[PDB]
């Protein structure tokens, strides 16, 4: 089993920023599976933030760490092989949110998003740099609901300031791309009843520091609290150590390295 991209694959990535769609789950398994995951997001007993208002609650990020199959999502070979044919076979998942998408929720114009919190404008990814440090990170975008052009499916665009497709998705289907890429998105126009839920994992190489400048600090903004916060190393090994990092999730679901 191995899911690495191949030359070509890997080429239209460096292209346009983005490649999907790529199967991870069949769609009725990643039903199956987030049938599950959508009721135990319920609890959280054992969620790493407490309870506020934050989005990092509201949202809820990083529950990959206290609900197993959120924890496998993470360390799938289908996301791990491909991210790694992309930045590296040391990868770290620094971070999961979930995006859902309502009828009536407006869609976006053209725009890049950047890494940094929105409390306090701080950087939460930070590579290696010679002066200009790079701030981007792998995003897998999963579809855990069927994301259509009726629901308010993300928009990317070909190619890389200057030199509009739908990212339509089945349930199972990812779309990755780096963080910082191009995008939009439509309005959901369907039914009330017609969500949309993506899950994203964001993974870095481990020579990026996550949550830099932190080191005493606890209490972060937007609900993050880095007390039981902890990366967690996907593939390869860590040479660096400089990260929080978790290799056992708040229930004991041990995360193995895969070595692609
Ligand atoms: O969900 C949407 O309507 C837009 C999402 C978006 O623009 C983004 O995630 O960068
Ligand atoms: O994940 C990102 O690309 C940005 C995250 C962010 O801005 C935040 O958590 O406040
Ligand atoms: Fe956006």
């Amino acid at each position: 089993a191995n899911f690495t991209f191949s030359p070509e694959e890997v080429a239209r990535f460096e292209r346009d920023g983005y490649i999907g769609p790529v199967k991870i789950f069949e769609p009725e398994e990643m039903t199956r599976r987030w049938n599950i995951i959508r009721r135990q997001l319920l609890d959280r007993s054992l969620a790493i933030y407490p309870d506020s208002n934050g989005k990092a609650n509201i949202s809820n990020y990083d529950r990959h760490l206290d609900i197993d199959l959120l924890a496998e999502h993470i360390m799938r070979p289908e996301i791990v092989d491909r991210v790694g044919s992309l930045i590296g076979r040391n990868l770290l998942c620094w971070r999961s949110e979930f995006f859902p998408k309502y009828q009536g929720d407006e869609g976006t114009d053209w725009h890049q998003a950047a890494t940094f919190a929105h409390a306090t404008g701080k950087p939460q990814i930070i590579w290696p740099s010679d002066r200009p440090a790079f701030i981007g990170t792998i995003t897998v975008w999963t579809a855990f609901t069927h994301s259509t052009e009726q629901n308010g499916c993300l928009q990317l665009m070909p190619g890389t300031n200057y030199d509009a497709y739908p990212m339509v998705l089945k349930p199972g289907e990812a779309v990755i791309f780096w963080s910082n890429t191009m995008h939009a998105s439509l309005p959901h126009t369907g039914s009330k009843t017609d969500y949309r839920m993506g899950f994203a994992a964001r993974y870095v190489p481990t020579q990026v520091q996550v949550y830099p400048g932190t080191e005493n600090l606890t209490e972060y903004g937007d609900g993050i609290n880095l007390e039981k916060y902890g990366a967690v190393l996907t593939s390869g090994v860590d040479e660096y150590g400089h990260n929080r990092i978790a290799r056992t999730s708040q229930r004991g679901y041990e995360f193995v390295p895969r070595q692609i």
